[PDB]
Formats: C-alpha cells, sequence, structure tokens
RNA sequence: GGCCUGUGUGCAGGUGGUGCAUGGCUGUCGUCAGCUCGUGUCGUGAGAUGUUGGGUUAAGUCCCGCAACGAGCGCAACCCUUGU
C-alpha cells in the first residue's frame, strides 16, 4: 500500500542517481540503467521498500514509540524542521551533535541547563 | 603542696652527623598560556579525537566545520593605587 502515485514520483524526479564519477558499486542491485553519466534507481524496488517501511512505522506508532528526525543538508533543513514541528516530534537539521542519545547523561545536564 | 640545698633514680642536655628519609618554606623555567578529566567514539594496542584546520587575539579570546559533547585548572575580571 502506497500513498504516492507513480506519475507524481516521476514528476518529482526522485529516480535519479549521482553521476558515473562517484557512484557506489554496492548500489548496483538498485540502479537500473545509466543515461548520460547519471543513474536511475529501480522504482518497483523503491515502492516495495517504501511499503515495508510503511508497515514498520505503522507498527512503531501502534505500540507508541518516539521517532527522531535528522537531516542536515542545506536544501531540506527548512522542510524537515517544518514537518517535525507540525508532527510535534523532536528533530535536528542544522548540525549533528556527537552521540547525543548514546552519551545521554551529559546531554541530560545540558537539557536541564536549557 | 609551692622551694631549693645534697644522694640518687627514670631523665634533661647536643649549632653532632644525616635536606638522596622526611614537613613546611623557597629559586628557576615563566606571569611563559598552556595544562587535565567525565562520557563517548577510532585502533585491539601503546594510545588518539577532542586541544584539530580557516579566521582573530596579549592569551585554549571568540566564530566557523569537523567524533566529538561537556567539565576542571589557567587566562580575562572580581583586589590596591593612579588619572576626573
Ligand atoms: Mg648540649
Ligand atoms: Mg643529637
Ligand atoms: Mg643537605
Ligand atoms: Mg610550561
Ligand atoms: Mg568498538
Ligand atoms: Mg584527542
Ligand atoms: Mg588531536
Ligand atoms: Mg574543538
Ligand atoms: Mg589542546
Ligand atoms: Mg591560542
Ligand atoms: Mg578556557
Ligand atoms: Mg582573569
Amino acid at each position: 500500500m502506497a500513498v504516492v502515485t507513480m506519475k507524481q514520483l516521476l514528476d518529482s524526479g526522485a529516480h535519479f542517481g549521482h553521476q558515473t564519477r562517484r557512484w557506489n558499486p554496492k548500489m548496483k542491485r538498485f540502479i537500473f540503467t545509466d543515461r548520460n553519466g547519471i543513474y536511475i534507481i529501480d522504482l518497483q524496488q523503491t515502492l516495495t521498500y517504501i511499503d515495508k517501511a510503511y508497515e514498520f512505522v505503522k507498527e512503531t506508532v501502534a505500540h507508541g514509540g518516539t521517532v527522531l528526525f535528522v537531516g542536515t543538508k542545506k536544501q531540506a533543513q527548512e522542510s524537515i524542521a517544518e514537518e517535525a514541528t507540525r508532527v510535534g516530534m523532536p528533530y535536528v537539521n542544522q548540525r549533528w551533535l556527537g552521540g547525543m542519545l548514546t552519551n545521554f547523561s551529559t546531554v541530560h545536564k545540558r537539557l536541564q541547563r536549557l
């Protein structure tokens, strides 16, 4: 089950890979074909994986787990920040901090100070 | 009991040695700005990061990105004097 249509996917252009100069060989099983130095990902595998992620996230919300949203690239900072704020869910989009969750005791005092 | 004159007794007395056993105190590097730790992470391991690189400063002063995030001792200032 998906909520995003194929035509919308192609219009968005999420099927493009990086150029042939920096492509990861491990993504051979996903990249479909090359066309002018650029790669294309297998859309059907994309929908299948999206479906699996959808079921997992549904299970997560079902048993009540908190999800952390992380993204630091310049382009998507505002998008992820707005989406996380609307969902009311912690996030970060400016700069990743060293082991904030792993070393949680130190950040605990930082939160109390805040 | 306070006292001291004599016999003692335990005992006082030593600038006598030993600053390569020691306390305390002190000179220097140098009033130079650097010096450590908690958590985590890389390696296995000595260890490293953090403290780096760009910029800036009298200074580890501050910003930038980074497996680093913070904390401690330093520095700045809090003392005195001088200048209205
Ligand atoms: Mg004597
Ligand atoms: Mg003697
Ligand atoms: Mg001596
Ligand atoms: Mg020194
Ligand atoms: Mg390990
Ligand atoms: Mg280090
Ligand atoms: Mg280093
Ligand atoms: Mg640093
Ligand atoms: Mg240092
Ligand atoms: Mg410096
Ligand atoms: Mg400091
Ligand atoms: Mg000071």
